[PDB]
């Protein structure tokens, strides 16, 4: 419950940062950081779910940036499909769920094919 209300604060300063941007790459830089304080956060309460943390990490991101996401679930796995980044966008959400899932420790698998970025998050 403490994770899922941490995200939801953050999620409010998500919304109120992107109505106040300047541009992609200033939001992008606001995206990274509120993920990686939900990721420090949900690790501090381990008995929160370590592969939800991630997705709540990811969809932080998704709605940070304001880009259009799809979650498909297969039994165990989450795929997760974000497509319209740009070239930025791509490497800092790469950086992004590559960092927040070694701190989970959660096994994901993340693919880029021209605007759209695959994450699978397993187990």
């Amino acid at each position: 419950e403490a994770v899922r209300r941490r995200f939801e604060e953050l999620l409010r300063e998500a919304l109120a940062f992107r109505e106040r941007t300047g541009g992609r790459r200033e939001t992008l830089e606001h995206a990274v950081r509120l993920a990686r304080e939900l990721a420090e956060f949900a690790a501090s309460h381990p008995e929160f779910n370590r592969q939800e943390a991630v997705l709540l990490a990811i969809e932080l991101m998704v709605r940070a940036m304001g880009v259009t996401m799809e979650t498909h679930r297969s039994g165990n796995e989450v795929k997760v499909v974000i497509k319209g980044l740009n070239i930025d966008e791509q490497r800092a959400l790469y950086r992004a769920v590559r960092e927040t899932s070694k701190i989970m420790g959660v096994e994901t698998e993340i693919e880029v094919e021209g605007d759209t970025v695959t994450i699978v998050v397993r187990e």
